[PDB]
């Protein structure tokens, strides 16, 4: 049975920006989808952060798959990094995905200080993208596109896109479903 779980970043909660339609979007289709809320989303702590994750741990298998935007990109690569998996899950896709420091959010360098090992990320999801925008002023452009090679995943563009906020009109994002539901298709 597919599972896919939304996560968000820093200062944002289950409500915010695109999660709710994504998940009533997963839902027209039959396919199960929750949004989980982190720990402490205005001060955010790593650990904590992974402890969450680990609530759900055991049920991850080869048809779930994790959709994350910004903050929460960075936390679910560390949290692969140190899953035993049987076998990859179906995949990943890291919205406005960074994996080093943020020069305007410097208090959220804990996330991403430190290499990441990429091939265990790369063998840890079956499919895997980044969903970026051109014109974001949190997260570099330059910045998710480095992390789309290398993890190898598709890095899909958008040219207008702000940083995928409620703010800038993004309460929904169907490139993110539709990229999700070219997966299930394969």
């Amino acid at each position: 049975t597919k599972q896919v779980y939304i996560i968000h970043g820093y200062r944002a909660s289950s409500t915010n920006h695109w999660f709710p339609w994504l998940k009533k979007r997963l839902l027209a289709d039959g396919v199960q989808a929750d949004i989980l809320n982190m720990p402490n989303p205005l001060q955010p702590r790593l650990e904590d952060w992974l402890d969450t994750l680990s609530l759900y741990q055991h049920t991850l298998h080869e048809n779930t798959y994790l959709v994350a935007h910004s903050l929460g990109c960075p936390a679910i690569l560390r949290f692969l990094e140190h899953l035993q998996l049987r076998a990859a899950l179906g995949g990943i896709i890291l919205v406005s995905g960074f994996a080093k420091s943020l020069p305007t959010l410097q208090m959220l360098d804990e996330f991403t200080q430190g290499s990441f090992d990429h091939q265990k990320i790369i063998e840890s999801a079956k499919h895997r993208a980044v969903i970026a925008s051109k014109d974001d002023q949190i997260v570099p452009f330059s910045f998710s596109k480095d992390l789309a090679q290398q993890i190898d995943a598709a890095l899909y563009e958008v040219q207008h896109g702000g940083h995928f906020l409620e703010d800038e009109g993004f309460t929904s994002l169907p490139i993110v479903y539709d990229v999700l539901t070219s997966y299930f298709s394969k």
